[PDB]
């Protein structure tokens, strides 16, 4: 049993969204096969007018067609297979964020949707994750486009409106945290009166609202919260965007030229990986294209507290000089495997990564399908989580690796210049201090010889102390990169790939679970296994974080403490072939303040 059109069909089993106004149902064409959007239930024009809306942001309403049974209009509109962004953010990986390459997709097309109904003068009043689809475009790039906008959400409403940018920041900040901005003790359901004293708090600057007790005190914040999984060079640039939107002061509102113009600012600037080699921490700057290497170098400063003249940059295992003036769309392409080391020459704290450290809810014994299942979700999610530290832990090592294999080759260097300078040094002392034996009243060339062994016994103090540095940074020298081999871990180890052996297997049984709740009870066999698979959701979870705390963790530590000791000794030599080096600049000179001297006598 189905109903039909002249040109559509759908069956009810295949239901997609269900709604008070109508029913999405997913059909197909009576005569070509391809799947369509069929909805089923003044009209005749304000639908007409939405055929024509042309936008790659916005769902296509294709036709409007009578159904044959009930004589319904039925709305023809655009399949998107991979559902809403609500169903993207119900996945455990994005149960802390969605990925952010992913979050500025969704922030492009929301923006760029919008602007083409604002253009055309349409309001949406309500706009959630609901209500943005998801396509897979022909590059493989998500699309997201907005459809249901005709006649909103309990969670994405004004203060005012309680009683059109507030629905926007909420989704946004959900999309970049995972979590609502303001959620009571008990959810948004009872304490339905807390949630509208949350808004009515209107704290301006803060966009966060957590109320971690019932009946209890509301934990602001103005900044993302720690599992953020967005770069912190990202959330400096999304913080004022949401916070300037996020209160009930139309006064204090933004409105949408000035949301427009930021947004716009954003995802029109290209991204430069940094790593901070002496700090083990990972950064990327979002500067313009046209922007300096002056303003690169103030970005940084800002993300990693390093003067700007003391940044010294490497890149494909050689120094990199930025010229202030050279243009950002000409730095070389960087990812986050192969970025632009900095290092100072002022000492810094080893700091590396900072992440929220969760540890796993208990699981309880009742058999409820929705408490399994909301269960279910929390849990995965956070191995998702712990899966996330755990390969940006490994990527910060072999980050490190790569970093410090490259620093001692341009330590090396910057020794080898020595060496040449040195030479340059020798053969004007001996071609000088041996000159003035061939020629030899006499204590301006007795007073030479007391000054020329003073300058070959300093210089040849430096040459004792450069084949020391060259004694040390031969391999086992105290300073070799061969500890950063045999410390932390390894993609050898395969840690990443162990613990997502055990997230599929819990994604399968929250899926199960999540199909479980759909059924509104199960039969006796079916839920033995929902309660047998339930305690290996436990043993799963209780396995992975074993494995991600007694060894990923522990040999990151062990890393991250011997490097912080490698830095220092690292420090320390570069002082020292620096003051070698001057003090082999200074008598490079001062062997040329006699080279001229008596040498170079006067007579007709
Ligand atoms: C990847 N798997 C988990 C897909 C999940 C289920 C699904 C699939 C396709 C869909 O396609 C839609 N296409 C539309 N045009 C509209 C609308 O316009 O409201 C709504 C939907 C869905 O909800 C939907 C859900």
């Amino acid at each position: 049993a189905m109903q039909s059109t002249s040109n559509h069909l759908w069956l009810l089993s295949d239901i997609l969204g269900q709604g008070a106004t109508a029913n999405v149902f997913r059909g197909r064409h009576k005569k070509t096969g391809d799947l369509f959007a069929i909805k089923v239930f003044v009209q005749m024009r304000e639908f007409e007018v939405l055929k024509k809306l042309n936008h790659k942001n916005i769902v296509k309403l294709f036709a409007i067609e009578e159904e044959t049974t009930t004589r319904h209009k039925v709305l023809i509109m655009e399949f998107c297979p991979c559902g809403s962004l609500y169903t993207v953010l119900e996945e455990p990986s994005n149960a802390y964020g969605l990925p952010e390459s992913e979050f500025l997709i969704v922030l492009r097309d929301v923006v760029g949707g919008m602007n083409h109904l604002r253009e055309n003068g349409i309001v949406h009043r309500d706009i959630k994750p609901g209500n943005i689809m998801r396509v897979i475009g022909e590059d493989g790039q998500s699309v997201y486009k907005l459809t249901d906008f005709g006649a909103g959400t309990e969670e994405y409403l004004h203060p005012d409106m309680y009683e059109d940018l507030w629905s926007i920041g909420v989704t946004f900040y959900h999309a970049a945290t995972g979590s609502l901005p303001f959620r009571p003790f008990e959810g948004p359901r009872r304490n339905k009166e807390v949630m509208y004293k949350i808004i009515t708090g209107k704290p301006s600057g803060a966009i966060s609202g957590v109320q971690k007790a019932e009946n209890g005190p509301i934990d602001w914040s103005g900044d993302m919260p720690v599992s953020c999984s967005l770069s912190r060079g990202l959330q400096v640039l999304l913080t004022p965007v949401l916070a300037n939107i996020l209160e009930a002061d139309q006064e204090k509102c933004w409105g949408f030229d000035q949301f427009f113009a930021e947004t716009s600012d954003i995802l029109h600037r290209m991204v430069i990986h940094v790593f901070s080699l002496q700090q083990m921490t990972a950064h990327k700057i979002y500067i313009h294209s046209y922007n300096t290497a002056t303003i690169f170098h103030e970005l940084v400063y800002k993300q990693t507290k390093i003067i700007s003249s003391n940044q010294e940059l490497i890149y494909e295992g050689r120094r990199l000089v930025l010229e202030p003036g050279r243009l950002a769309q000409h730095f070389p392409k960087t990812t986050e495997e192969n970025p632009i080391f900095v290092v100072s020459r002022e000492p810094l704290n080893t700091i590396g990564l900072i992440y929220e450290k969760i540890s796993l809810p208990k699981v309880h014994p009742r058999y409820d399908l929705d408490g399994d299942a909301s269960m279910a979700k929390a849990i995965t999610g956070v191995v998702c989580y712990a899966c996330r530290i755990a390969s940006t832990l490994l990527l910060y090592q072999e980050l490190m690796r790569k970093g410090i294999r490259w620093l001692i080759e341009l330590i090396k260097d910057d020794y080898n210049e020595t060496v040449h300078k040195k030479t340059e040094v020798v053969i004007t002392l001996d071609f000088c201090i041996r000159n003035i034996e061939k020629t030899v009243e006499l204590g301006e060339i007795s007073d030479i010889h007391t000054k020329l062994l003073r300058l070959s016994s300093s210089q040849g103090t430096i040459e004792t102390s450069l084949q020391d540095i060259d004694s040390r940074l031969s391999p086992g020298g105290s300073l070799a990169d061969a500890w950063a081999h045999q410390e932390g871990t390894h993609p050898k180890d395969r840690n990443v790939e162990k613990l997502q052996v055990l997230l599929n297997c819990m994604t399968e049984i929250y899926y199960q679970f999540k199909k479980d709740k759909a059924e509104r009870r199960l039969a006796y066999n079916e839920e033995q296994i929902h309660k047998f698979d339930k305690q290996k959701l436990y043993y799963h979870a209780t396995k992975a974080m074993t494995h991600f705390t007694d060894e990923c963790v522990k040999k990151y530590e062990a890393f991250l403490n011997k490097s912080e000791e490698w830095i220092r000794k690292m420090l320390h030599l570069r002082k020292q072939l620096l003051s070698l080096t001057n003090q082999c600049f200074d008598i490079e000179e001062e062997v040329s303040k006699y080279q001229e001297y008596t040498n170079e006598l006067q007579e007709t």
